[PDB]
């Protein structure tokens, strides 16, 4: 019953999910990006943003813009 459409962002936990995904490969193919958005139970369009996002800040001068 009702519309099942929703809106999501990154919890603690999918965070680390696709920081480890990062480390195992920093940019896969759409289908892999939408099986391991399966996984984080997120869209494959907020995980392409995710993947935008970690390659800005690899690239820009800016510091402890990631958690360590």
């Amino acid at each position: 019953g009702s519309q099942r459409r929703q809106r999501t962002h990154f919890t603690s936990q999918q965070l680390q999910e696709l920081e480890a995904t990062f480390q195992r490969n920093r940019y896969p193919d759409m289908s892999t990006r939408e099986e391991i958005a399966v996984w984080t139970n997120l869209t494959e369009a907020r995980v392409r943003v995710w993947f935008k996002n970690r390659r800005a800040k690899w690239r820009k001068r800016e510091e402890f813009i990631v958690t360590d």
